[PDB]
């Protein structure tokens, strides 16, 4: 018979279901993922501004899948295979690793973690 649950492999797009929202990550093997940490409204927080409250930012990071998902549910969902060519998975993971340590802007980025993990396969070249 077939397996009762999914298991992630190198290059897989991880789809994570939080309370009332969804989030995404790039799985790299050995239980690890690469992901974008979400930003906030901090420099424009209510009743304050850049002189009275500090800034914030998003950052590409590497962690364990378990640590990243926490109490949230998750699945493997490689939807972009229908959109783009079969790119060489070592270069998608190398792109993820090259992106780790890079920053992105404030709250105004909106839904952006799927757009980030999209660019790892779409912008391979």
């Amino acid at each position: 018979m077939a397996s009762p649950h999914q298991e992630p492999k190198p290059g897989d797009l991880i789809e994570i279901f939080r309370l009332g929202y969804e989030h995404w990550a790039l799985y790299i093997g050995d239980g690890y993922v690469i992901h974008l940490a979400p930003p906030s409204e901090y420099p424009g927080a209510g009743s304050s501004s850049v002189f009275s409250v500090l800034s914030n930012s998003a950052e590409v990071k590497r962690e364990r899948l378990e640590d990243v998902v926490g109490g949230c549910c998750y699945r493997v969902n490689n939807s972009l295979d229908h959109e783009y060519q079969p790119r060489p998975v070592e270069v998608i993971i190398s792109s993820a690793k090259e992106m780790v340590g890079q920053k992105m802007k404030y709250s105004i980025v909106s839904r952006n973690c799927e757009h980030f993990v999209t660019q790892l396969r779409y912008g391979k070249s």
